[PDB]
């Protein structure tokens, strides 16, 4: 065939219209079906599947382990910069392809062609993406975080931490949640000890 046979998958018609507008705007390419989500898909007739991620029901996380799974057609996932989606979970699956979807339109076409010939694309722009979304600098340990782990250290219970610092039992333990997450711990000892290798207290 001249055409690569391409079913688009998006929940927002909307948005989807416009990708397949490209799409078929290409002479070797031709959108053949389309759908709102992953569920119950035939891929009969189907060269590459191009889907989004943020979905009701199948999801395109989940379409892309179901195909891969099935030995399905090539999956061509898009997205954007500034997603919501879970876009770690996204690349986690493995898709053949990944692009944004405001690429150069030039760059769609290509996607397509090298998904459908089995090359991968693991677009710099995808990855980019990725990188901002999980790269996330955490803030210090606060003064008053501090001062709760120099407490602990000294063996106050949460009560007698409640008492000296005048602040609720309640509002100590909210603060141990965030210190012991901060620290990688789960219990007030091992808080201790991390807090004292990493010399905090
Ligand atoms: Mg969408
Ligand atoms: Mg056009
Ligand atoms: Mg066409
Ligand atoms: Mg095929
Ligand atoms: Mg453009
Ligand atoms: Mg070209
Ligand atoms: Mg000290």
């Amino acid at each position: 065939l001249g055409s690569i046979r391409v079913m688009l998958i998006d929940d927002h018609p909307v948005v989807r219209a416009g990708l397949r507008s490209i799409l078929d705007s290409f002479d070797d390419i031709t959108v053949v079906a389309e759908a709102s989500d992953g569920s119950n898909i035939n891929t009969k007739g189907i060269d590459v599947v191009v889907t989004d991620i943020q979905m009701p029901g199948t999801d395109g996380i989940t379409l892309t382990r179901a195909l891969a799974n099935a030995g399905g057609p090539p999956v061509l996932i898009l997205t954007t910069y500034d997603t919501e989606a879970d876009i770690l979970a996204a690349v986690e699956a493995g898709a053949m392809g990944y692009l944004l979807k405001d690429a150069p339109e030039s760059a769609l076409h290509d996607a397509v062609v090298a998904t459908f010939e089995g090359r991968r694309t693991l677009a710099p722009e995808v990855a980019n993406a990725l990188m901002q979304r999980v790269s996330k600098p955490r803030q210090a340990l606060s003064a008053r975080e501090i001062e709760i782990l120099q407490n602990l250290e000294q063996g106050l219970s949460n009560r007698q931490l409640a008492a000296k610092l005048f602040i609720s039992e309640a509002t100590v333990k909210t603060h141990l949640v965030h210190i012991y997450s901060k620290l990688g711990v789960d219990n007030r000892t091992a808080a201790i000890t991390a807090a004292r290798q990493q010399r905090l207290i």
